[PDB]
């Protein structure tokens, strides 16, 4: 009862011919749903999405002073062309500008980094690897429930950092908005996995999501957010 | 060439047979534009755009702990449904619930709401009347080009308040966020004049902006944000 399956999420799996779990969180009710309980608790390499508690440990060390601070492009041209242009935080969690947030990373260093991924909670906590891209291809998993409790306290601004480095970060994460809902998330892709974690706010509840799908090819990319939705508005969480 | 006219505009609210003013701010050129100059100084009740202030002070003051305290519905049946319910700060502001900031008004008190709108150096700082209608029925007053340094001093964090209170009305002030833009922004009533102030936040720049119109009646209250983005539209501000 705390924890129900929904098969019938498969369904928007099914028809686009790929494979995946969604994880919702009614916050209101204390209540978890997900079409695959198992995979749910699958461990994968959180890619992008970490740029949720690599913002956190940056700003509260003073590695970035606040959203508007500026990053300057290194000079060097990469295959994404928003990556080859200056940013600050807001612009660079909207692009995912990994060579901004590597060198966050770095100035952080090893032994508070993965201090600060303890008092986090966060996944398995290893961040054997390059210190600046363990989470692309080091020891580093988290699950989808795992990224749902570390969103949680995040929301509630109970994360070991500041409350000002934890509004900032939501801030940053700032997705969609309209008259129905606002939708606070980050998507990553680590090669094989596509991600998509965050929140649905409504007037009188939060709805905590974390999905993520296999994900051969880029060209897919995009049915992160449609299967979600998709799950969302069965479930009458959007129109 | 700090301030220019553009009469442009006024095909705007010509096509809808309506009168006011559009007053823009290019933050990276500290350049302004109007298609009413005289208008664009003119003073008036700030109706429910006095939320602004008000939700500043009430944060600052200790009168509202955070975003998500609850205001239970007095019981009084209004005439705005939406009214009628509990409310938090976010949703106090979405639905413009009056009540709500009336009772932050007579929680603040004549005297800390005086001293604080002077520091805010906030129109013509004058709040005759009664202390929870004054700018609603009273004698505070405030042009539009009046706003637009209101609202700047709030996006630098530069009111004489916390930096969190002036993030925590920022983010009540969220109304609508998507791939191309960020609107925060605060609509307007006062049965003979209809405001929207607030700003466009684009990767690279924002556009603050305070618009105000002749209202004879309710029904054409959706024209203050359908002129505004008509000349957003215009001037490329948003597609
Ligand atoms: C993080 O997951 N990133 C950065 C960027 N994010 O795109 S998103 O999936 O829309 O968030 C592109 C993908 C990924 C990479 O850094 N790419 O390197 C290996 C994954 N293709
Ligand atoms: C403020 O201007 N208000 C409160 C409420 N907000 O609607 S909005 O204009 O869409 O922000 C309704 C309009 C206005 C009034 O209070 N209306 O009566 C004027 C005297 N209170
Ligand atoms: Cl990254
Ligand atoms: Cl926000
Ligand atoms: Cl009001």
């Amino acid at each position: 009862k705390e924890w129900q399956e929904n098969k019938s999420w498969n369904a928007h799996f099914t028809e686009h011919k790929s494979q995946g779990v969604v994880v919702l969180w009614n916050e209101n009710k204390q209540q978890g749903f997900t079409n695959n309980l198992k995979r749910a608790n699958q461990a994968f390499l959180p890619a992008s999405t970490f740029k949720i508690p690599n913002s956190l440990i940056a700003l509260d060390l003073g590695v970035v002073k606040d959203e508007h601070q500026v990053f300057k492009w290194d000079g060097q041209t990469r295959d994404i062309a928003t990556w080859n242009r200056d940013h600050n935080l807001i612009t660079a969690m909207k692009y995912s500008v990994v060579p901004v947030y590597q060198e966050f990373a770095r100035q952080i260093g090893e032994a508070r980094m993965s201090k600060m991924l303890h008092a986090f909670d966060y996944g398995n906590e290893d961040i054997s690897g390059n210190v600046d891209s363990f989470w692309l291809d080091g020891g580093i998993r988290i699950s989808a429930t795992e990224q749902i409790s570390f969103l949680r306290k995040l929301y509630h601004n109970k994360l070991h950092v500041s409350e000002r480095s934890q509004r900032i970060v939501k801030q940053a994460m700032l997705t969609e908005a309209n008259g129905d809902y606002i939708i606070r998330a980050k998507t990553g892709y680590d090669t094989k996995i596509g991600w998509w974690v965050g929140w649905v706010e409504l007037d009188d509840n939060v709805w905590f999501f974390a999905m993520n799908m296999d994900m051969p090819t880029s060209d897919g990319l995009g049915l992160r957010q449609a299967i979600t939705k998709e799950v969302l508005k069965q479930e009458k969480i959007i129109p």
